[PDB]
């Protein structure tokens, strides 16, 4: 995250890393089993860890949990970066507490305006390279429509949305893909890709969260 804050350990208790030896991307709890990511953010050998602040320090309030399967969205495109989402099933449920909880999928998609929250560990600079080891918040608006389409012509799908600032300055980063932003409670989007961070007129893009309840809900019914 670029120009954000600093969380404040296990203040946003759905948020996830998930490591393969290392933090390689973000993602949100969206009950004791199910884990909800970005696509691109797939690999196999991953291990879920919640409840995390400092991801360098076991600080005492995590749960490190395996992956047992995990699924890609049938209709994920590499290239576009559309259907940008997957599932992840851990091999055993969570304990949720006040540090460790699940986020509410959306009822209903967020309007341009919205407030949300964006949050994960990834880089800290515009240019230049500068990975924090806790969690880094940052409050954004969702931009309408027609903003995202003109700062990238030709890029943006139904299933995408902008949030951040058209000045630049605040944005996310590498390192948070996969992760959460929360409007009003509800999960509303899952940080994707961005022409890099920051930069004027150049927002980061998210996936819409409101389009895939329903497959998320058939999914995680049979499976
Ligand atoms: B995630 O992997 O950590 C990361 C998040 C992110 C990256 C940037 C930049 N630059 C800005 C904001 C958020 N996501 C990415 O690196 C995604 C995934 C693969 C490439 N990518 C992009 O952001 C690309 N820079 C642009 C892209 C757009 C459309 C198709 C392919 C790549
Ligand atoms: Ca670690």
């Amino acid at each position: 995250i670029v120009g954000g804050y600093t969380c404040g350990a296990n203040t946003v208790p759905y948020q996830v890393s998930l490591n393969s030896g290392y933090h390689f991307c973000g993602g949100s709890l969206i009950n004791s089993q199910w884990v909800v990511s970005a696509a691109h953010c797939y690999k196999s050998g991953i291990q879920v860890r919640l409840g995390e602040d400092n991801i360098n320090v076991v600080e005492g309030n995590e749960q490190f949990i395996s992956a047992s399967k995990s699924i890609v969205h049938p209709s994920y495109n590499s290239n576009t970066l559309n259907n940008d989402i997957m599932l992840i099933k851990l091999k055993s449920a969570a304990s949720l507490n006040s540090r460790v909880a699940s986020i509410s999928l959306p009822t209903s998609c967020a309007s341009a305006g919205t407030q949300c929250l964006i949050s994960g560990w990834g880089n800290t600079k515009s240019s230049g390279t500068s990975y924090p080891d806790v969690l880094k918040c940052l409050k954004a608006p969702i931009l309408s429509d027609s903003s995202c389409k003109s700062a990238y012509p030709g890029q943006i799908t139904s299933n995408m949305f902008c949030a951040g600032y058209l000045e630049g300055g605040k944005d996310s980063c590498q390192g948070d893909s996969g992760g959460p932003v929360v409007c009003s409670g509800k999960l509303q989007g899952i940080v994707s890709w961005g022409s890099g961070c920051a930069q004027k007129n150049k927002p980061g893009v998210y996936t819409k969260v409101c389009n895939y309840v329903s497959w998320i809900k058939q999914t995680i019914a049979s499976n």
